[PDB]
């Protein structure tokens, strides 16, 4: 725990919370994503992807772009700190992460890349 | 405009109206849908359904369990009072209903029910 935390996406379009704060003696941040609910990945997927606030429109629009199968997201894109895959219900992913990649200060928003489910699912992120 | 209304529903989930009057002259009224956008159609699919705002969430709930196969509607569900096929963007639908279907002093809704969408997708329809 206290370094970790657990999300899910659901069938309904939404995150279970829309703020996480980092503690800034964590050297590393886990993030576990699963999908409650029946839907397939092709018409409900969900990712976890983190970037600052300024920079999450670019990725959202970047990443619907690149299509289902780059899990709606832009290769190497420079301006995305940390990303899962995206899942479908009944699966599961994590991701961890340098906390040092942060700075107090800045603000970073979480969000799923999926077409327009970055509508409800997005939230923020805080070094503290 | 005369007893007909045309509507889209764009790659952003939104509808373009989201009040219809039909007047109480009108003997049926048709409504034609049409989706401008890029995106196919099980990520970005959209139809017009409509019931009194009593039947909406059993609707919408038994529409999200039929499948995308089924154009996430129950076949024959009787609470329905008229409905358009499910499209993606590029294509087009209309529907034509009896205006005597509907009543004076009751309230109804139309929804795309497309999972997720619903909640970002309804207005209301009165009859004048
Ligand atoms: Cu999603
Ligand atoms: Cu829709």
């Amino acid at each position: 725990a206290q370094c970790s935390v657990d999300i899910q996406g659901n069938d309904q379009m939404q995150f279970n919370t829309n703020a996480i704060t980092v503690d800034k003696s964590c050297k590393q941040f886990t993030v576990n994503l699963s999908h409650p609910g029946n839907l397939p990945k092709n018409v409900m997927g969900h990712d976890w992807v983190l970037s600052t606030a300024a920079d999450m429109q670019g990725v959202v629009t970047d990443g619907m772009a690149s299509g289902l199968d780059k899990d709606y997201l832009k290769p190497d894109d420079s301006r995305v700190i940390a990303h899962t895959k995206l899942i479908g219900s009944g699966e599961k992913d994590s991701v961890t992460f340098d906390v040092s990649k942060l700075k107090e200060g800045e603000q970073y928003m979480f969000f799923c890349t999926f077409p327009g489910h970055s509508a409800l699912m997005k939230g923020t992120l805080t070094l503290k």
